[PDB]
């Protein structure tokens, strides 16, 4: 039984209570009936008390088993943050230990995959100055890690977008699109096209930060997954208002558009064609 488990999380023995810890992280690690039956056993103040143990054994299990719970439902990561897990989360996020750090932005960025009560709750605890300040991290992972979280936060309601700008992460994320690094460039791309799924305001934003010669320079590329996350950023800056259209078209979008429908690749000239379509639209 599970409420055992729980019970052995407070236990003067070590290898109880780690295995106890392992066996909550593994069932919290198998769909949301499985979160549900964790949380239902009152492992989250138990999971919380154990984010500042000195034992990296034990913190590193306790933020496996927060992120796998906080992967579940929108009422399941209201849990978490419930339990007072984010002042934790974001205090973890000046850890000189990488692996401890990873976790931690594991956590955060499951927590910003909920709705706007959640995403908004991640920014309140005061995430976002450390996440944008991790986008100049040469360590490629937690640079990743931390522009999955952004791109969570940024996916929000209009407000929890401006937060993102509020932040400075758009001249960050510009200087990203000259990235020789296809991973990093696809997040950026992937962040940058959230944004601008906001409002009118947040689309110039985006271009304001000097986003759109650097995705024009992208619509060139030989990589056809690169245009296709490239396309996806545009056709979300063109669905703006007219300012936002024309700043697209005074960057030369439309020459690299009506080319891109002579393009092999059917999805290429499908997405160029309702990107250049919402351009030229009037
Ligand atoms: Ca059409």
């Amino acid at each position: 039984e599970l409420p055992q488990m729980v019970q052995q999380l407070n236990s003067p023995d070590q290898q109880e209570l780690q295995s106890a810890l392992r066996k909550l992280s593994q069932i919290a690690s198998g769909g949301n009936e499985q979160i549900q039956a964790v949380i239902d056993a009152g492992a989250l103040p138990a999971l919380v008390q154990l984010l500042s143990s000195p034992n990296e054994q034990i913190l590193q299990e306790a933020l496996w088993a927060l992120s796998n719970i906080a992967s579940g439902g929108n009422e399941q990561i209201q849990a978490v943050i419930d339990a007072g897990a984010l002042p934790a989360l974001v205090q973890l996020l000046s850890s000189p230990n990488e692996q401890i750090l990873q976790e931690a932005l594991w956590a955060l960025s499951n927590i910003a995959s909920g709705g706007n009560e959640q995403i908004q709750a991640v920014i309140d605890a005061g995430a976002l100055p450390a996440l944008v300040q991790l986008l100049s991290s040469p360590n490629e992972q937690i640079l990743q890690e931390a522009l999955w979280a952004l791109s969570n936060i940024a996916s929000g309601g209009n407000e929890q977008i401006q937060a993102v700008i509020d932040a400075g992460a758009l001249p960050a994320l510009v200087q990203l699109l000259s990235s020789p690094n296809e991973q990093i460039l696809q997040e950026a791309l992937w962040a940058l096209s959230n944004i601008a799924s906001g409002g009118n305001e947040q689309i110039q934003a985006v271009i304001d930060a000097g986003a759109l010669p650097a995705l024009v320079q992208l619509l060139s590329s030989p990589n056809e997954q690169i245009l296709q996350e490239a396309l996806w950023a545009l056709s979300n800056i063109a669905s703006g208002g007219n300012e936002q259209k024309q700043a697209v078209k005074e960057a030369g979008a439309l020459e690299k558009l009506e080319q891109l429908q002579s393009h092999e690749n059917e999805k290429i000239q499908k997405e160029a064609q309702e990107a250049l379509e919402k351009l030229q639209s009037h």
